[PDB]
């Protein structure tokens, strides 16, 4: 039995549609903000102003997810050993809730940070090899919904540029709100890197399952 390309959580037609439009609102609200705007210059090398939208041009189709374990039909290092797990496997099918406690962009990427909970955790790989940007942080902390890439950008891009703006987050909590979004304060941690911290976590369901391409 050859595995999934990859494991994760699915989101319902609903939770994905609702967080895809937060999504969309998100990067026109940013792109037409005055913080943004001035900022340009560290986020594109390219010279008027800038629909993220149109930016953040390869979007996943259908229905949004948060990756667990990329197995690559067991071709990734570690897979067999992550499907194998009895969490795995008793957790697939099943459905849970994911927090999404944040929306963030990079010149790279666009996305949604979620914060597992300790049940979901456990459906967290832990590889031999890390990225070193999740150093210092709690396991977990690379958990996303991707919700756009820049044309060149390559896939898992959005989870190192989640780290690597907690880690900036952990050292300096940094910023004051530049700007009041209307469902939180919004972060400019420099470099093009943005951050929507929201006032209020949304709850997204999604189902634990295998994807085989
Ligand atoms: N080396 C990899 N490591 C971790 N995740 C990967 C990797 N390659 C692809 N993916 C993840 O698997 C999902 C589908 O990838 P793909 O479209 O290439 O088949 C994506 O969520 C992607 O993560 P991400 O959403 O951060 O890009």
């Amino acid at each position: 039995d050859f595995l999934p390309l990859y494991f994760g959580w699915f989101l319902t037609k609903k939770s994905s549609e609702t967080l895809r439009k937060a999504g969309q609102v998100f990067l026109e609200e940013l792109g037409n903000h005055k913080a943004f705007k001035k900022e340009l210059r560290h986020f594109i090398s390219g010279d008027e102003k800038l629909e993220l939208v149109s930016y953040f041009g390869k979007r996943p189709p259908g229905v949004l997810h948060c990756t667990t374990k990329f197995c690559d039909y067991g071709k990734a290092a570690g897979a067999e050993e992550y499907a194998q797990q009895e969490v795995v496997k008793r957790s697939y099918g099943k459905a849970f809730k994911l927090s999404i406690s944040a929306l963030f962009v990079t010149p790279k990427t666009a996305g949604a940070q979620v914060v597992l909970t300790d049940q979901e955790l456990q459906l967290w790989p832990s590889d031999l090899d890390k990225p070193s940007a999740s150093e210092g942080l709690p396991p977990g902390s690379r958990a996303h919904v991707t919700l756009g890439c820049a044309a060149d950008v390559q896939p898992a891009q959005t989870g190192l540029d989640l780290l690597d703006i907690l880690q900036q987050v952990k050292g300096g909590s940094q910023g004051e709100a530049v700007g009041e979004l209307p469902r939180g304060k919004l972060y400019s941690l420099g470099k093009g890197r943005w951050m929507l911290s929201l006032t209020k976590k949304m709850e997204v369901k999604a189902i634990f399952t295998g994807y085989y391409g």
